[PDB]
């Protein structure tokens, strides 16, 4: 488990995300697809966007990153309690998406990616390990429904 002052850590960020959804979504998404181009292909939504330009004019994009953040926010929220919420995620993601455990793995440091450009001065290092740990936590329960699927990876 994560302890409760790691926690405490990790929603104190979160607030800050929470000031400014709309925005951490799309700069997240963003650096997902420029830093690892093979994630694009998956979203037959987005497959079209070819620069960062017309990623970041794109509103559809900008809604689906709400979604993404809103679903996430309420999974932190849970410390860990979050099987509810959990499940079903990794049942489309891994049966629907085809969405591979490494790519988790990528979406994670785009969000510590960001968090640190957009919050300098604010993110340090014990609040950066807070959010690793509860990213890992979160790639860690995934991949358990995931090998129950026969889709372990
Ligand atoms: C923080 C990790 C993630 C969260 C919370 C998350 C959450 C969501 C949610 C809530 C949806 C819409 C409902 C659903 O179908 O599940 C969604 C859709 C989708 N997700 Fe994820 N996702 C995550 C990671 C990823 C990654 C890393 C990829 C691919 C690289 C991916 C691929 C997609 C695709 C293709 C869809 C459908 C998009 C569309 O056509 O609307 N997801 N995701
Ligand atoms: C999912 N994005």
């Amino acid at each position: 488990v994560l302890s409760e002052g790691e926690w405490q850590l990790v929603l104190h960020v979160w607030a800050k995300v929470e000031a400014d959804v709309a925005g951490h979504g799309q700069d997240i998404l963003i650096r997902l697809f420029k830093s690892h181009p093979e994630t694009l292909e998956k979203f037959d939504r987005f497959k079209h966007l070819k620069t960062e330009a017309e990623m970041k004019a794109s509103e559809d994009l900008k809604k689906h990153g709400v979604t993404v953040l809103t679903a996430l926010g309420a999974i932190l929220k849970k410390k860990g309690h979050h099987e509810a919420e959990l499940k079903p995620l990794a049942q489309s993601h891994a049966t629907k998406h085809k969405i591979p455990i490494k790519y988790l793995e990528f979406i994670s440091e785009a969000i510590i990616h960001v968090l640190h450009s957009r919050h300098p001065g604010d993110f340090g290092a014990d609040a950066q390990g807070a959010m690793n740990k509860a990213l890992e936590l979160f790639r860690k329960d995934i991949a358990a429904k995931y090998k129950e699927l026969g889709y372990q990876g």
